[PDB]
């Protein structure tokens, strides 16, 4: 374990329990692959702080079962009129009316955001990337937060790193690649 251990400790069980369901989804093993538990458990928690810095500003797509995701994605259609996306993005903006895609990497910023763009292929979800080194990119340099909840998921993201880094797993989870 130790991994497996380091997650059920950091992470508060919802995040634990909606990670564990997403794994069971794909056929993972939490136990086995145990970067990939810690990147989810990761991304599930910068998009819930994302939301949770906001008149009620964000809607999180991310953590429902697919079919409920995929209804929220419809009603802010319908509503809006804005594209419907083809992959599911992380969030929806009401301030901005546009969905967000969050991305946590291992790697540069820049290179993820590199990846996720051309992944999405689609100009209307907004891109977010965060770093464990305090660095992000988003698209148009538009960071949508304040600099203090920008600076918040920034602080939790190096806490992670230096957390899994004195249990000696950030190494293996830099290198891992997995999840991110
Ligand atoms: O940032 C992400 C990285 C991976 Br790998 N997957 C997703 C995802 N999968 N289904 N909805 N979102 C992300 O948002
Ligand atoms: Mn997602
Ligand atoms: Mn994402």
């Amino acid at each position: 374990s130790a991994m497996e251990d380091f997650v059920r400790q950091c992470f508060n069980p919802m995040i634990v329990e909606l990670a564990e369901k997403a794994m069971k989804e794909y056929g993972e093993d939490p136990k086995i692959e145990t970067n990939k538990f810690a990147a989810i458990c990761t991304h599930l928690e910068v998009c819930f702080m994302y939301s949770d810095f906001g008149e009620h500003r964000f809607e999180i797509i991310e953590g429902r079962d697919r079919i409920m995701a995929w209804t929220v994605v419809n009603s802010i259609c319908n509503t809006t009129g804005v594209e419907k996306p083809k992959f599911l993005p992380d969030l929806y903006d009401y301030k901005e009316n546009r969905f967000i895609e969050i991305g946590v990497t291992r790697r540069e910023v820049h290179i993820y955001y590199l990846e996720k763009a051309n992944k999405i292929k689609s100009e209307k979800t907004h891109i977010h990337i965060f770093s464990f080194t305090g660095e992000e990119m988003a698209t148009k340099a538009d960071y949508t937060l304040d600099e203090e909840s920008r600076a918040r998921i920034k602080t939790r993201l190096f806490t992670i790193r230096q957390e899994m880094a004195s249990r000696s797993l950030w190494d293996s989870f830099r290198q891992s690649e997995r999840g991110e």
